[PDB]
């Protein structure tokens, strides 16, 4: 269970991040709070579940 | 406990797809069959552990 502050594009780097580091899952009830990142692309963090 | 009867680039895109659906864990303990298995893009699954 996280939460997260941070800017968006940071965020999608720490999204390239957990993903290649597996952690971008299904598993764990995340929450962010970045509102912006919809200008960025988030497809296979958004299929990853 | 999988095991992986697949052409290295198919072993290459299924990974994409593998790690695009987000299923690369540590948790998960495999074998892939192919012969060519050092010649092409290797890295972010071993950081998946």
């Amino acid at each position: 269970r996280i939460i997260f502050d941070c800017s968006h594009t940071m965020a999608a780097q720490i999204l390239k991040q957990a993903m290649a580091m597996g952690m971008m899952t299904e598993y764990y009830h995340f929450i962010f709070t970045t509102l912006d990142l919809y200008a960025l692309d988030l497809e296979p963090y958004r299929y990853s579940g």
